[PDB]
């Protein structure tokens, strides 16, 4: 079983995709691991594409790509969910031509829902609860809306951190996924055209009840 996913920061996409991977035994192959494996210990291509890097230059996908699919066949070898990689329309091309010509099928590729202004406030309406980190707080999800300004959950001092308030970054990394003509969005429409062609599903979450989601895609796969 071979799966990419896709969404927003701030979609709990990372969640769901952990759900996932448990649930039907995949390897989760990231795309910041993707070049630990080879620029770590030193494949030909980590060699390459690290001359890259060292000079300040994003890795070509000529480089990239055929990384992605060493580390699919190595560590894929019993099903994969792919994370954060293709980011663009370029790369989400050259992904799938690479892939047929290794023969990897795609069995299913799925999509977080989730409008730009309602993504960034979950970033922004995360609060952290100073007793215990894992305690989920949220100005803007209702189900976990905090109690006054302290934790729902134990009633400690909760704060923000203040990458969650960095509306720089946080649009920086919205408009290229809310990038309809050639970023993550364009590259996941790029998929969802040829889902039928190619006999892949294709699989739309609604990204706006944490659980409720967590089953309307457990119910969808085999
Ligand atoms: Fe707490």
């Amino acid at each position: 079983m071979n799966i990419l996913i896709f969404g927003p920061n701030g979609s709990g996409k990372g969640t769901q995709g952990n759900l996932v991977k448990d649930k039907y035994s995949l390897a989760h192959i990231e795309s910041g691991g993707i070049f630990r494996e080879h620029i770590g210990g030193g494949t030909e291509l980590g060699k390459k594409a690290k001359e890259f890097i060292d000079r300040g230059d994003l890795v070509p996908d000529d480089i990239t790509i055929p990384m992605v699919l060493e580390t699919l066949e190595s560590k894929g070898k019993d099903g994969w969910l792919l994370d954060g990689f293709p980011r663009n329309t370029v790369q989400a091309q050259k992904l799938f031509e690479a892939l047929q010509e290794k023969g990897m099928k795609i069995n299913f590729v799925i999509e977080i829902l989730l409008p730009r202004e309602v993504a960034k406030n979950r970033i922004m309406g995360r609060r952290i609860c100073k007793n215990n980190p894992n305690h989920p707080n949220n100005i803007f999800i209702e189900a976990i809306k905090p109690n006054g300004d302290v934790c729902r959950v134990c009633g400690g001092a909760l704060s923000a951190r203040a990458d969650d308030q960095d509306e720089g970054a946080i649009n920086k990394r919205h408009d290229i996924y809310y990038n309809t003509v050639d970023g993550t969005l364009a590259a996941a429409y790029y998929y969802k055209n040829m889902a039928a062609k190619e006999g892949f599903v294709y699989i739309e979450l609604d990204g706006e009840s944490i659980d409720s989601i967590k089953d309307t895609l457990l119910a969808q796969l085999a």
